[PDB]
């Protein structure tokens, strides 16, 4: 039971603005039975209860209609894969705002989003990942996809 009608005024706007460069691959857990703002945070504790620390790559990320593409230059793990708009439900920073100590000597803000797997509809695998640059903030990323993807007014105001 929730009421409440979205503010869909319009996308043409939204598309206008794109966000799209390299992120840091953290580690991506399988939530079978989790989902929703939970599942996020199952695996942010995944990988810090889990040692040693993971070790994590640099990739690409792009926020299109069509869903999220993601492309590497290491071709370790993979080399490209994306996920359809219709799998892609749920998408935010991570609740347990947990952070990410680098092998560097930094810490990150932690981010990451809920998919169904591309092989299993029935099988659901959630993306854990990390501030990589300041330009893009992490939540810079995850929240033009909650405002596409899922479809959330704009926070930000803006004249004219």
């Amino acid at each position: 039971g929730s009421s409440g009608s979205s503010g869909m005024s319009t996308a043409a706007d939204l598309l206008r603005q794109g966000a799209a460069c390299s992120v840091l691959y953290l580690t991506s857990v399988e939530t079978e039975s989790l989902t929703g703002p939970q599942a996020v945070a199952r695996a942010s504790s995944a990988a810090l209860s889990c040692s040693p620390r993971p070790t994590p790559a640099v990739v690409h990320f792009k926020v299109s209609a069509q869903g999220i593409t993601l492309t590497d230059n290491q071709r370790k793990l993979f080399f490209r894969r994306h996920y359809p708009v219709n799998s892609i439900t749920f998408s935010s920073t991570d609740p347990q705002d947990r952070r990410w100590t680098n092998p560097d000597g930094t810490t990150s803000k932690i981010f990451g989003f809920v998919a169904k797997k591309p092989g299993s509809p029935w099988e659901n695998v959630c993306h854990l990942f990390a501030e990589l640059d300041p330009d893009q903030p992490a939540g810079a990323i995850v929240t033009f996809i909650t405002k596409v993807l899922l479809g959330q007014r704009k926070s930000g105001p803006s004249s004219g």
